[PDB]
């Protein structure tokens, strides 16, 4: 029974990824009740390109052995996966709509990350650095779809290069944190930038929602210095002082937006 | 069986590729009905040098089991390092028959290459990003020795120099194909590069072949423009406009070999 | 019995240490008299966190079979990154009753290198090189947190001053041993330094104890020509002048410490 | 049986040699008829530094199969291993009985250079590359010690110098192929130094045997020659045009001293 495992993991250690699942399936058929063998398919599967077996396999290694934290790891990096190559042609969409070839080549670049980072979870799925660094980069291609549709929704040049401007350095902390990923300041900072594009997008929507010419004045301000303090705590992750100046303008963000 | 088949990945993982093909054999001994072994034994022995052995496992692997499509990947890929082989031959051959010594150095410095691109997909054979890379390298070596084989049959010093400075490009985007591999940008590259020779080599053999001044004069004129722009495409790969310009021009030669 | 303990292996092999800890505890439930069995638990539960689990399983291979000498190294590898991470304690406590942002930096500094080699070492456990570079690298720290605890308990800034400038180019050379494990001239660089250190530390102790301004002073004096050899011995390790001459320091620190 | 074999791999695998060659013992103890067990049990006590048990293993592996090259392939690595330290041993000597400090640090550096290549050879010890590498290496620095013996049988201060600068340029030849294994252009350029300086040191001591001033000028005139075009082609490795000029001047030095 275990054998076969061994040789799977043995095809595995050779980059015979393909021999690897076949060995892993011949184990599974001679045992199916080895929580260990449907694991370690539904891995090496995601490997593959293959995302609906990896998912079969996640599930019914979960099925067999709920306890296994393991399988419900891959489990939601599978879900991660497709969450992200979800956001991405939602993200490829708006740029077709939005017909500008800087928001195109920008989502194009996202796409290529967010599948980056994908391959490096994939061939790293425990280490938890790499899950949660891609679960903020899925955050932020979610904040910036989100962004996309805004700006579409609003149609303004001004706020079309506000949102233009937010997803530059959306994907450019994302880059960030896909290259140095065992670093828990650019981590915080991944953090505190994704906040603080959940609450600009939020104050231009509910500038957009009210519709007057002061507010909307207002919206362009607070986003504009957010954009700026964004990019300075970018520059400079590592200094509290910048990291405390991000959670004020969020707070202020918040503030006002529940004002208004 | 299956014990003396994890004794040989091991020695395999180990750099020990003498010991693995023996624990291959003595596997496929205890029980010659293993597929997967024949497969692993030829896949190492490949690395050995015997690509005669490497030749008749893959054999075995598919007569014993045709649905295995990774001993069609080897057996092909044996098949693919055998013809490259002859093309290096043939273009030594070619180089010496002309005793140039930079057509003889750049034959050189291309079979070195294809050594090296052999090498690599031999350590990772289930990758079918360097298969079609070297694939792509075996018909760039293929199409040099075309023409090679047409600058023998002309005489010329002028389409000598040209077919000189077509290898040299040649040699040049099958450097950065093999340096790059996994990167579709230089892969669409090559395609268009090695689509534009065998176009430039067509329409010099119909020049050479009608043998008129005129037309001959206007074949230089398109292989120095195809020259001209493959080096730009080579130096900028990810411009669609360079792109479409090299399929123009490869267009046009193309309807003029067809007119003449 | 075995065949858990291959799969174990091979798991730690693929980065998925925590089903290879999981496979060796069921090896050890099929048979708990594998004393290779608890080793390898040890040592791969050493890289996962639990720390208590490892000495656990190191004690048991030790008490099953006393000749294994490699438990008893990650035993003491064990027992080492307990008084590192206690030694880093008392430093963080220390810099943090002195308040100076300095010390406090520096402290996580050295925190930080000494949780790299220890990570180092886990991941190579049975290199006696790694072992006694992190080795001299915890009497470095414990030499540290003295010289911390006797400045605090002098309390004049002059041999804070001091105090500070030795911790400096002790985390320095720390960096420098880490960096380069397995260069016999940074290892004599490091023990000649740490012998420097302690010489230091136990000369202004005496100082502070006898409580003179002339013996106070020649006490700066005898640390600051220290700290300057001790810098000039770092930038320039392979000098034996310079190693002999540290030596030659250090044995008038002693005999002038023996004489007051 | 061949269970533990797998095992000792494994465990070779991660490192842990030690543990390794018990597994590899223990495995033997099961079956001693394993030419397998010994030959990789030898193979992992070499990189131990327990040469003594390799060589026994080497031995009995060899005895209980003649046919395996690759016991006999560690066996002379083993042999090489030992004749490389003797050499070193031996220039040592020499260079202290010289007392001249450079001629010291040349020996110094030699032996760091010799032992460093027999680490990598110990690592990859079936590749071919490395180990006629090594095979060159080894007659370099027999033919360094050779011609310290020379050196130290003249006396001269001219020929000691002369013997400074051969082994001056034979260290270097030896550090590049040390670094460029797999490059047979500085395999070629090893061969042919270490060619030239057995022709040096033979000319040299004919010509210390013949004590004649004019045959003394002579011997250093063709030895500057032969250290002049040394450097040019160890600087210049890829020139047949050099190639050929050393060997022309080796011939010549040939030619000389069979007619003295």
């Amino acid at each position: 029974a275990s054998s076969w495992v061994m040789l799977g993991l043995l095809l595995s250690l050779l980059n015979r990824l393909s021999l690897a699942a076949e060995a892993y399936k011949k184990a599974i058929e001679l045992d199916p009740n080895d929580a260990l063998a449907w694991l370690l398919l539904g891995s090496v599967l995601l490997l593959l390109g293959r995302e609906e077996e990896a998912e079969e396999a996640a599930r019914k290694a979960i099925e067999l052995k709920p306890e296994m934290d393991s399988a419900r790891r891959l489990e939601g990096i599978i879900e991660l996966i497709r969450r992200a190559r979800e956001a991405a042609e939602r993200a490829q969409e708006a740029a077709e709509r939005t017909g500008d070839p800087r928001v195109r080549e920008l989502a194009r670049e996202l796409k290529r990350l967010a599948q980056e980072a994908a391959e490096e979870v994939r061939r790293d799925p425990d280490s938890k650095d790499v899950n949660e660094a891609l679960k903020l980069i899925v955050e932020a291609i979610e904040a910036a779809v989100r962004a996309l549709e805004a700006a579409e929704r609003t149609g303004d040049p001004e706020v079309r290069e506000l949102a233009r401007e937010l997803v530059r350095l959306a994907v450019e902390a994302a880059e960030e944190v896909q290259r140095n990923p065992s670093s828990s300041d650019v981590n915080e900072a991944l953090k505190l930038i994704v906040e603080a594009i959940d609450a600009a997008v939020r104050a231009l929507e509910a500038a957009e929602k009210t519709g007057d010419p002061e507010v909307r004045e207002l919206a362009r301000e607070l986003v504009r210095l957010a954009v700026e303090a964004a990019e300075e705590v970018q520059r400079n992750p590592s200094s509290e002082e910048v990291n405390e100046a991000l959670k004020d303008i969020v707070k202020a963000i918040q503030e006002a937006v529940e004002s208004l």
